[PDB]
């Protein structure tokens, strides 16, 4: 049974992934992904030390093999990150210049989405933005920039690329009550009456085990602040338990403008916290109790 399938048929948009060209040639990962999800996202092949490893000298065979690969089998496709402190090459850290930044980073954006343009339905522009305590992050962006950096960056990629859904994403949204949760609802509300093309929140669910619970409240909060869609992605949990991922589903439905869930890999031995068996589906491929319990409460 497919969950992306059972997902559509109670009116979201797609149950997503993220692979790359590692996994889908090896194991059972593309047979997976061909039946059982909608939509995938590149785990490093979009990043920018893999994309723009020098200024200016670009590098897409792993992103052209993931886009190609989705086309040919009808799956949509999520992309990012195009601003943030990870997978960032020295050479853009070290800028010093506003300037100068401010050109890079819209050359970085605007060539990747080109490249790709009509082709990918949701756009991860910028990530882990703010601090646990609500105030924003202090990347090389914000020191040489300034906050003005998050409005040029979704400014910059709704030019290049009309069609694509422009997201914000980050962790630790999972709580209603901590502040990193009700700082990024109230900037992107003043952002969006601003005129800034945010088009969605990703929650970044990377969640402990019983954080399933929270996110019920969570998920409506995030929604409040407006944005066309909000989505689940990164989502892993600790133990795997049935009870958590059907939590997480719940609030996914429970929430009109949530349009899908994308999950951190298919198989526990290849997920970074492998230790905590996390994902949906077990060592040997098979699909673990809350695969079959998403299954299940999605019926």
């Amino acid at each position: 049974q497919s969950i992306d399938q059972l997902i559509k048929a109670r009116g979201k948009v797609y149950f997503g992934v993220a692979t790359d060209q590692n996994r889908l040639t090896t194991g059972k990962n593309a047979a997976i992904i061909k039946a059982d999800f909608g939509m995938v996202w590149p785990e490093e092949s979009m990043q920018w030390d893999a994309t723009e490893p020098s200024q200016g000298n670009f590098n897409f065979a792993g992103a052209d093999y993931l886009v190609n690969w989705a086309q040919q089998n009808g799956k949509l496709i999520g992309a990012g990150c195009l601003v943030w402190h990870n997978f960032l090459p020295s050479w853009v850290s070290s800028i010093t210049d506003k300037n100068t930044l401010i050109n890079v980073m819209k050359n970085h954006i605007t060539t990747l989405m080109t490249r790709y343009k009509g082709k990918i339905r949701t756009w991860d522009v910028v990530g882990e933005a703010f601090n646990e305590d609500g105030s924003l992050r202090q990347n090389v962006f914000l020191n040489v920039i300034g906050e003005d950096y998050i409005p040029i960056a979704f400014q910059t990629a709704r030019a290049a690329d009309p069609n694509a859904k422009l997201y914000i994403m980050d962790y630790n949204l999972d709580s209603a009550s901590y502040p990193k949760t009700q700082a990024i609802v109230n900037r992107v509300k003043q952002w969006r009456a601003a005129g800034v093309p945010i088009d969605g929140i990703g929650s970044q669910m990377h969640l402990s085990a019983g954080q399933g619970a929270g996110v019920l409240q969570a998920l409506p909060l995030l929604a409040s602040a407006g944005t066309p869609e909000v989505s689940i992605l990164m989502l892993d949990v600790a133990g795997a338990s049935p009870t958590d991922y059907v939590n997480v589903v719940n609030a996914c439905l429970n929430v009109q403008s949530c349009v899908g869930i994308t999950v951190m890999g298919v198989a526990d031995p290849d997920s970074a916290f492998a230790s905590s068996t996390p994902l949906l589906f077990d060592g040997n491929f098979n699909p673990k109790p809350a695969y079959n319990a998403i299954v299940q409460n999605l019926q």
